[PDB]
């Protein structure tokens, strides 16, 4: 028993991270086969920052310019091309440690471990989720670009996010592995609005059910509801509306405890109209939202799902 | 920026996690040089757990009764003994990805990182502290037990913790790698008291410090404390007294932050008293103790590994 925010093992992401400089700037880069990717923004200078020219920039480099290391060795730069915010370095040798992989755009609300990385170096490993408003909420410093978030699945690596920025509110941006930014953000130093962002109900769902499966009870109500009127609580209280899909995805969890979905959103509707009256669940004082139905299984594997 | 619930990059402990299947019970060893280490637990029968005499169920043992799997390859046991609660298989084969390691014995309120695995493969990682009651508050389902606990620094993997039972109170109990528990828990399937618990207040002070470095500042205060009195309030909401051993560890804190560490104590001292009201810090509706002052520093530094 018991329910921790659990990253996947990072052993075969570690592996693919490598560093890459331009001029100054170093930040970190995904070699995979023969190509390493990199955000674009290692062209870059401050002078640079607040609407760079990237075709321009690019034109102006050679691929000697683009110092790439693997941990000691220094790899050999044979092309480079721009696709969107990501820069490719064909280099001369495949990874002889790529793992089965995928690039993946993930949809908002699903969870992934980022690798945090300084210089090509692993730093540390933790789970994050795509926010509703496309933002994730990391740990990242300066160097920290190139980091990326994933998904394993038996032994394929679903890479699904390259980190590229810091908002001035604080929270994170980047792309996918094809260079587009999750959202509507941009490569250059400026304020941007992220939209408003809302709570992922489902998830919050999903981790009401870890928690009964866990001995966590006290939330549990002699209630129930419609989807359609705990869908008017929601929306008033900023929660993602709940779709037959979402119900869908919860059945399993729902058969493990025998807990009507619909039962469960009449003990979420009361959670949010009177609070947690100081209670806790699962060791939280506030609702958990970046757990997904899929994650909570992973960690409670008596549920029946095949 | 951002300060996150971190674990260490898991590669190096992933290359050495394996199989080890007794009869009808199989669970995780792990594998440097010629030796898989594991619960010695392995050996018992269900019918055996209330009392095992361990001499005697190790005695009736022979090699080709540990079947042993590091992935697609079976290794070969050729010896078998027992140090204290740990079972000790001699192979034909070393590890040919061992990495530089110590086994260390870690002390209450001290972090680490597990990897979670089960029938030898790794399955997700997380940050703990050792409770001030030797216990730890994890995530493992059955068959989990040989999963380790370890710290990374520079290039050396320190060994300190070996999973071995979940208490009937659902924390959870181990050894360190020479196999002595942590606590005054043994291997028996037996209700056994773990003392009572306290907070680990110089770890929710460096959280305090991580938060203010991060941009949360409401906390903050203009009262001054002395340690004495500090410790009254801390005794009085179970909070583990707060020595100068602990103000000195906190020092690079206060140097970067400006707040000398009684002060941070006045802080906490309000906050314990009257609560949060409805408000966070750093994301948290309650206050945070398995970070300790190292692992605020390390991650506002972007410390790596290689
Ligand atoms: C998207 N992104 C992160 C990006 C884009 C283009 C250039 C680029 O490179 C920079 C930006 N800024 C700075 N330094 C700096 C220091 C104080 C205040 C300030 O606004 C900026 N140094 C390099 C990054
Ligand atoms: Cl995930
Ligand atoms: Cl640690």
């Amino acid at each position: 028993s018991g329910f921790r925010k659990m990253a996947f093992p990072s052993g075969k992401v570690e592996g693919c991270m490598v560093q890459v400089t331009c001029g100054t700037t170093t930040l970190n880069g995904l070699w995979l086969d023969d190509v390493v990717y990199c955000p674009r923004h290692v062209i870059c200078t401050s002078e640079d920052m607040l609407n760079p020219n990237y075709e321009d920039l690019l034109i102006r480099k050679s691929n000697h310019n683009f110092l790439v290391q693997a941990g000691n060795v220094q790899l050999r730069v044979i092309g480079h091309s721009m696709q969107n915010c990501v820069l490719k370095l064909k280099v001369d040798t495949a990874n002889p440690k790529t793992p089965k992989y995928k690039f993946v755009r993930i949809q908002p609300g699903q969870t992934f471990s980022v690798l945090a990385c300084y210089n090509g170096s692993p730093s540390g490993v933790y789970q994050c989720a795509m926010r509703p408003n496309f933002t994730i909420k990391g740990s990242f410093l300066n160097g920290s670009c190139g980091s990326v978030g994933f998904n394993i699945d038996y032994d394929c690596v679903s890479f699904c996010y390259m980190h590229h920025m810091e908002l001035p509110t604080g929270v994170h941006a980047g792309t996918d592995l094809e260079g587009n930014f999750y959202g509507p953000f941009v490569d250059r130093q400026t304020a941007q609005a992220a939209g408003t962002d809302t709570t992922i109900t489902v998830n919050v769902l999903a981790w009401l059910y870890a928690a009964v499966i866990n001995g966590d009870r006290w939330f549990l109500n002699r209630f129930t509801t419609t989807l359609n009127d705990f869908n008017l609580v929601a929306m008033k209280y900023n929660y993602e509306p709940l779709t037959q899909d979402h119900v869908d995805i919860l059945g399993p969890l729902s058969a493990q405890t025998g807990i009507a979905v619909l039962d469960m959103c009449a003990s979420l509707k009361e959670l949010l109209q009177n609070g947690m009256n100081g209670r806790t669940i699962l060791g939280s004082a506030l609702l958990e939202d970046e757990f997904t139905p899929f994650d909570v299984v992973r960690q409670c594997s008596g549920v029946t799902f095949q």
